[PDB]
């Protein structure tokens, strides 16, 4: 039996009956909520609740679009961004503490896990070439999420990595066409490969960069069996998940429909495919997979968030203890 699973979503803030029927199917294996989805954590912690009475085993994620629902969303706690903690003689420490806060509250309210850290690279596209202005400082880069990754960790939750291989240096042309980095493969490797270089033993997944890389493959990343399966696990040794792309950002990426497009993400070596924003190409997809009679991956289940719902975490010691060093170095109050 060939292996995949399918990730949606929902149109609201609660579940239609369309919602729960297609949830059932053993071939979808996780669901995604997005600002849309969101009201107030009450309102979260309930909706996953809803969610795992139909399926226990569900993946819930959110996408947080780097901090959005904590902030067009009362009630969700507030965290200063990575360019705030690089400045600080403890600033490992502090992102260690902001990995757990926003794993400690993201699985309080039922969900396993978000997507992060981003560990793609700012470029200053117009600064002398060569200089660190030009590179982004990888390094450091790698350093700071590997320590958000550690404090994501010991809240219970697996970490996702994107957008592999680094989306820091493309370009695009059209606003409808593929964004393109034209670049060698020593040249990536040397420059925006090397967080995940760094982090592949420490992630549990990665998310494929939706650009395409034509030195390299005239596939983007997502698609490709040479980066994914020659580069990713052979060469960064990852052993963890692979999310597709949205499989519904299809701007001049011809395939055909959400099934074919399922069925080359698999191929290239995802595990877990994501069809975002359109119901009727996730029934296209789901129908796919079926077909195929799919298992889900064996590796599926290392995203299970270890934390659980509760409605006081915070007043916990350790949670208290999180937000008042942050307060100490003046990052939040």
């Amino acid at each position: 039996h060939m292996q995949g699973s399918l990730m949606l979503d929902i149109g609201g803030t609660w579940l239609t009956a369309e919602d729960r029927q297609i949830l059932r199917h053993p071939e979808v294996g996780g669901l995604i909520i997005f600002a849309r989805n969101i009201e107030h954590p009450a309102q979260v912690r309930e909706l996953c609740a809803a969610i795992r009475a139909i399926r226990p085993d569900l993946l819930l994620a959110v996408d947080q679009e780097g901090g959005r629902v904590q902030r067009l969303r009362q009630g969700f706690v507030r965290l200063p961004a990575m360019r705030a903690i690089a400045d600080n003689p403890n600033a490992e420490e502090l992102a260690e503490h902001c990995g757990w806060l926003m794993a400690t509250e993201v699985q309080a309210v039922g969900l396993d896990l978000s997507f992060a850290p981003v560990l793609d690279l700012d470029h200053q596209r117009s600064a002398v070439v060569g200089s660190r202005a030009f590179e982004g400082d990888p390094e450091r880069a790698a350093l700071l999420a590997g320590a958000f990754i550690r404090g994501m960790h010991a809240a219970g939750m697996a970490a996702t990595g994107k957008h592999f291989p680094g989306h820091g240096w493309a370009e695009a042309d059209s606003a409808v066409a593929i964004p393109e980095d034209a670049r060698s493969l020593e040249e990536i490797r040397r420059s925006d490969l090397v967080p995940f270089a760094r982090l592949a033993g420490q992630l549990d997944a990665l998310m494929p960069a939706h650009v395409i890389y034509p030195q390299v493959d005239p596939q983007p990343a997502g698609f490709s069996r040479r980066w994914l399966q020659e580069i990713l696990r052979g060469e960064l040794k990852f052993d963890g998940v692979i999310f597709s792309d949205d499989l519904s950002m299809a701007g001049a990426h011809v395939v055909g429909d959400a099934a074919s497009r399922i069925e080359a993400a698999l191929a290239a070596g995802c595990d877990m495919g994501l069809v975002c924003n359109d119901r009727a190409s996730a029934e296209l997809a789901l129908a796919a997979l079926q077909r195929l009679k799919v298992t889900p991956p064996s590796r599926l289940q290392r995203m299970r968030g270890k934390g659980y719902a509760n409605t006081d975490y915070r007043q916990q010691p350790r949670w208290l203890e999180a937000l008042s060093a942050l307060r100490a170095a003046q990052l939040i109050d």
